[PDB]
């Protein structure tokens, strides 16, 4: 909301005089309410302000206060997850108010699931859940033709609180993308990628996983798009555990290694845990011993 | 501009009315002037109504055509840079146009520093810059306490077209950074970071390569930043090498070739290249031959 | 043959007197008939004086042309067959002579393996051999008890013509030993260790292939025993493949490959080919691709 | 000293009569006496009684118990040394029986050598070394032209007990070598590269150390010459020490440690342990820290 604060900042910091702001834009008079924060600001008239400045229109936005998820209601419900992860006595509470709510926007939906992302991880009973979703994602997909980051978010969550099967139905028509819509956006679809290609990858459903890997390079092709590094690294440390399980060949097997090792380098830990864990996984799976290297890290972890 | 058309195509999308998203925000009719584009709409009504239908705030305005680079004079000066830079041709003209505009908006002076990068390539003369730069460095920034994305975009042209000690004076300042503003900003505030990394390194700077290496491992403890990872890599590399010039350790050599051979592995072939060329420089300036695979590459993709 | 010659030439470098040779050992006189080569001399003068000269028995020996394995009619036989190796052209001719003296010796019999190994090798067609192996070794070993570093080399000799089964009763009773009789007996009872490991492993018999590790391990602890540096190496490195055939274990994988590739870098070229191969084959079997690095040798070397 | 009985046995065990032996060679009731060791046995008529059994000559000498060193006065004096090694309290006692002999022969000087180097190890005073040594080195070597195995043996020492610099011009004579004397020579001439070479490269003499290269990289093209496999990777790490003191350049400092990590692979700790000491201190005189790997090595081996 304080939009006007924010340009009165930037433009004293400049040292330019409101006349450098307003003229062409705006009167005086309005241009001194605008700044007040008293009259509201057209994206138009922002955008303008923003030239003049010289300073980034969404960095302006930001400095704002839209960078905090909290200035309105979705957001506030959004923060209120990690919350309720941390102490799941809050669950039952909220999550009676929130169970309702879940098909009023795509965001509440994608919170919904969040909450039960929870309730699996600590054994929480929701049988709503298992009567509804079918339904729910039917309602919200079956006539569908064009999707947004919020969709991908909600596959994501999907993809981690039920089977590949029901949800890859959803993901198929999303994919390919073409646009890129700001690094948030960005960031969103390829969250997907990496999610459904790991489970492929652990499923061993080839298929599955050539098409996530495909989807994912072809992303790379995408003007102004903006691949995450950590993702490229992940996804390829699949590609190459892919080629290892198509053509059981060593310098994959090596190059995979190679991979989780420089996680850990770059102190990645998170991601190192997981990707020690997959590898001694899918390395049993093929009747197999990792280096003694990661299983070392590996029973430590845990 | 037209975000009301986006505002209706995301409506219709998921089977809203018009009612669901104006009621409690405006009157019916105000808003069938606003989804016609015929109204132009605030900042805090966008905002509800993306809460309303439920997709992101920003992905709205980027579908709008913010994602685009090119709806505002400053945008398209911009896009034009990559044109003027595969066809030089083009230089003379648009810089006579440029140059003077250039102390308009950091914007502008960003601009200006771009033709400058690429009269640098390609050996054209610029005798106005090494007149007026010192100048338009302390106009722009002696009286200066605050900083925004755009003056470390700023500062990374100037590092690239300036020694590092014209320019060091103006980083400093600029950092500890202590606020992300959004994944845009954050890229930003990086790169100046990694390119002067680069360079102290390549300087054999120590003092400030330790500096640069310290200043991004604290953006890793901003709350909401969003680290670039192909940076983090690099910068590590980087910091593989610093431990090696105080050291001379073999390990830290070893891993720096290790990591530059991981962005061969994922295709970051650019990346690649320059990583190489660095490693093979520091390592004469070390008196050091590095490993054959590294040469060899240099040799059939550099030399 | 020429030891007198030799004991002059050692003596007089060394500026002794002929006096501080046979004095106390055999007259002036007969001495000087020794040292001419006309009296022939016995093993323990011959050792008397070496201590005297201060050089060594074997080297005095060896000097006196018992180095060329020539002087006899056998040795002229064994030297015969590397030529006949590159000229299969002189094979009928000679082995016609060999085949019936074959069970003359142990050596003639070493010499007739050698022969069917080349056959083996350019495809010659040996009926006989087929005809009289079996019985052959049942006369040569059915009523044995000792065994000398002939037999050893026979085994080694055997083992490359004719199935393991076929051998492995008449290597068994050799093993474990427990004295050296000198570098030349040492090497062949390590050669014999070596080719039945190599065989074991490529046929996955991995039973037989510990029990060779063993009894090679169990080598090391014999007093004087000369262990060669590259069996040491080559064995390791099959000790390497068991542990990874047993267990798929990944380290041991590396470390095989590790082996290889040093014996490349000291320039055992023989070697590095064999074991890349080997390394090559085993891989296949076990449905697996060697690093990119040993496939590219592999290729080029054949 | 019982060739007569190994004879027999070896006979007996290969069902050869006398006859079989003796025809052609001696009287049947003269081969009775050889065979009953109550005749002694010239080298001639063991060679072809050697050639009749099949089994080699070597072997049946040293079945007869010349593989034990001991059978002589000086081969006693020899085994004395290891046990003098581990209870230098028979030090005093033995070595003043051994100073005096040290110039009888050239054995004797060996052995008194190794005296000497059991001193320098337990600090015991030895004052008579110093006072002779150049005088006994000059009456040894002043005059002599050619050398066998044990001046190579006596280098070896004189190199662990001397300064480089008293000893070279002794070396410098005794190569090239151009003949194989057996494999017993062939190591002999090999200790010396070996040792020399090594502190040669200790010392930063990378003159001499390319001198010792060569002088074994020439001993490979002797024919019959029987090169050492954990000598050959030794002083192959030397070579890779060399070319990087040379042109302090990566990959050789990388080799060198590989090859250091095989020894301990291959499981000869008494070398790793060596080569980790050198390692680590060639890096310290370089201004250079080894791999962590190395240097947890050397922090216990201290």
């Amino acid at each position: 909301f304080k939009i006007g604060s924010v340009l009165k900042q930037i433009r004293q910091e400049l040292n330019y005089h409101q006349i450098d702001l307003y003229s062409g834009i705006m009167s005086k008079s309005v241009y001194i309410k605008v700044e007040a924060d008293s009259r509201p600001i057209s994206v138009e008239e922002l955008s303008k302000f923003s030239e003049r400045l010289g300073v980034n229109f969404f960095e302006i936005l930001n400095r704002a206060g839209m960078n905090t998820k909290s200035v309105n209601e979705t957001g506030k419900e959004k923060l209120l997850i990690s919350k309720i992860f941390t102490n799941p006595d809050l669950f039952d509470k909220n999550f009676q108010r929130i169970e309702p709510k879940r098909l009023t926007s795509l965001q509440y939906f994608s919170i919904y699931l969040g909450y039960i992302s929870i309730a699996h991880h600590y054994n929480i009973e929701v049988p709503t859940f298992n009567k509804t979703i079918t339904s729910d994602l039917k309602h919200l997909y079956d006539k569908r033709t064009t999707f947004f980051g919020i969709d991908c978010e909600i596959v994501s969550n999907l993809l981690n609180v039920l089977p590949y099967e029901e949800v890859s139905s959803i993901i198929k028509p999303m994919y390919p993308i073409v646009d890129s819509f700001g690094k948030d956006y960005d960031l969103t679809i390829q969250t997907v990628l990496k999610n459904a290609l790991t489970i492929s990858i652990m499923n061993r459903n080839l298929k599955e996983a050539q098409y996530y890997i495909n989807q994912f390079e072809h992303l790379k092709t995408i003007k102004n798009i903006s691949i995450n590094g950590y993702y490229d690294l992940e996804i390829n440390y699949l590609k190459q555990i892919y080629q290892f399980l198509t053509d059981k060949n060593i310098d994959s097997y090596l190059n995979a290694v190679n991979i989780i090792n420089i996680f850990k380098i770059i102190g990645k830990e998170d991601i190192h845990r997981s990707l020690v864990e997959e590898l001694t996984k899918i390395s049993a799976k093929e009747k197999f011993t990792p280096p003694k290297e990661v299983t070392m890290y590996y029973e430590n972890y845990v």
